[PDB]
């Protein structure tokens, strides 16, 4: 049995420890690896409240997840950082943001060019192909554009493994506009979750749009998902000039299938997709 | 909180070419069929029936680079261990060596600064991180050929076949380990450093290697003078500095890793992003 330990990180190795991101579970801070000599990501429990033991319980839990799913397109995981009033996933530090920057930011990238797009979407799928075989599967199920990190060139690294489970009545947890409908109320098909977000990922990646932008309540985004209705597809959202966009199309639609036996695996979608991504010059 | 080496089927493995043989295995390209990714699997020759020994050092060598591994080393995908087969699979590494990137001179006729000094920087980083495991791991085999570059030319640090838990080729090698090693990888770091600045091979015009043996014991090194390390090289009295501390003669006048990094944290800061 071949073991690989995740270190723990003494909490006086963290230096310039700043804010990045706040949010309602959490905070994510950058930080120095004093003796390593690099930047990192800290995902650490709020430091006003003292540290609740179930809160505790699922940060160890993701950063174990994170440590077995380890892969070229999977966030790596540093170390953790375990301490009495202090618990933060330490990581590696991602310079460019997420993937919902690159896509909404449209004056801070007025292009994003198709090669560069493909190469995001081919690099999420072998990510998550790679999590769903696994023994036994990790399942995501917070899969969408904010939790798609990208490298210092631009290449995908799979992030926030809070909501992830492995396959062995409530449904599973998740972003209401990723989520497909059969996830929506309690009571097989879970294993069809991070596929449906990767088909609204690719209509997001496509169109540069943000998926049901003109409805203002998310209980009215259900309702419609659950009807059969889907982000948008006509010249308006995306044009006639993306490349291979007949094939993609047909992809995005059985992606989001409202029937998940109509949905591929990841290995299928792979093995749909990859004479697509093949004709892109690196 | 432990990971598990995965343990990839042969079967699982296609397209397996051959890439480079060396004297005790072979590196082949393959394809991961479930993964869909490009792999390089470093195994036993495939001719000869597999010796139990040479079996435990491959396993030895996996299950360090699956326990060291960091943003500047090599990653280690699985291990492939079939009773007529075994070999390491790791992430493809598109670029080659830093070996090439030097001396390839047709291929690669401009090497820019920023480059040089950023893979200076990150070996050191990988160095540094690999010295600061409990207990440290000491490589034992830095050489420009076993600094591996990805994509876009960022170092992973390969080849722990010599490696050892702190409990071929002579020129990277302090005088001391063949005198008739704690300080023996900034020693190879050091040499590497003068190579990288002058794209120079080390030692190139000595012919016989007991030549430079006995040279090195004597505390003769790489050449430093303008034709060797011109004159624009950038910060270039601070590297000179820095290299002959770093293959001083006595070993406690050479750095820790951390201490290389302290020292060369403000030269490497003041290049710009690629
Ligand atoms: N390694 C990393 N490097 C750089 N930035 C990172 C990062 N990890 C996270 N971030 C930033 O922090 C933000 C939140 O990270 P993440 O989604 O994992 O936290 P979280 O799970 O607590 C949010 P939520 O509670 O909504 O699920 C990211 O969108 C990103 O901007
Ligand atoms: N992950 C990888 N990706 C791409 N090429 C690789 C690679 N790993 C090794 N190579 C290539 O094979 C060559 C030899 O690899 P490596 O040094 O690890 O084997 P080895 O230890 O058997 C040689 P020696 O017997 O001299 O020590 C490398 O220099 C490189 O050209
Ligand atoms: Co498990
Ligand atoms: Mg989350
Ligand atoms: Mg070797």
């Amino acid at each position: 049995a071949i073991c690989s330990a995740l270190p723990t990180i003494p909490y006086h190795k963290l230096a310039d420890l700043r804010y990045l991101s706040r949010g309602a579970s959490g905070t994510v801070s950058s930080a120095r690896h004093a003796d390593w000599r690099v930047q990192v990501a800290v995902k650490h429990l709020h430091i006003h409240t003292p540290l609740l033991d179930s809160e505790r319980k699922d940060v160890l839990r993701e950063a174990e997840i994170l440590h077995k799913a380890r892969f070229s397109y999977i966030l790596p995981i540093l170390g953790i950082c375990n301490e009495p009033e202090f618990l933060g996933i330490v990581t590696e530090y991602m310079p460019n943001g997420s993937l919902n920057e690159l896509l909404h930011r449209k004056t801070e990238y007025p292009d994003v060019a198709w090669p560069l797009r493909f190469r995001i979407l081919h690099e999420i799928a072998l990510g998550v192909n790679y999590l769903h075989n696994m023994t036994p599967p990790l399942l995501h199920h917070d899969l969408k554009t904010q939790n798609i990190l990208l490298d210092n060139e631009f290449h995908v690294k799979i992030a926030d493994f809070g909501l992830s489970k492995w396959r062995m009545s409530a449904p599973e947890g998740g972003t209401i506009i990723y989520m497909p409908p059969e996830n929506y109320e309690p009571g097989r098909a879970s294993i069809k979750h991070d596929i449906y977000s990767y088909a609204v990922i690719t209509w997001e990646v496509l169109s540069r749009k943000q998926p049901f932008e003109d409805v203002t309540n998310p209980l009215q985004i259900m309702y419609s998902v659950s009807q059969g209705h889907r982000p948008v597809i006509n010249e308006e959202s995306l044009p006639y000039d993306i490349p291979h966009r007949a094939r993609m199309i047909s992809l995005i639609e059985s992606g989001w299938a409202q029937n998940p036996d109509e949905r591929p695996s990841f290995l299928k979608c792979l093995i749909e997709l990859e004479p697509v991504f093949r004709t892109f010059e690196e």
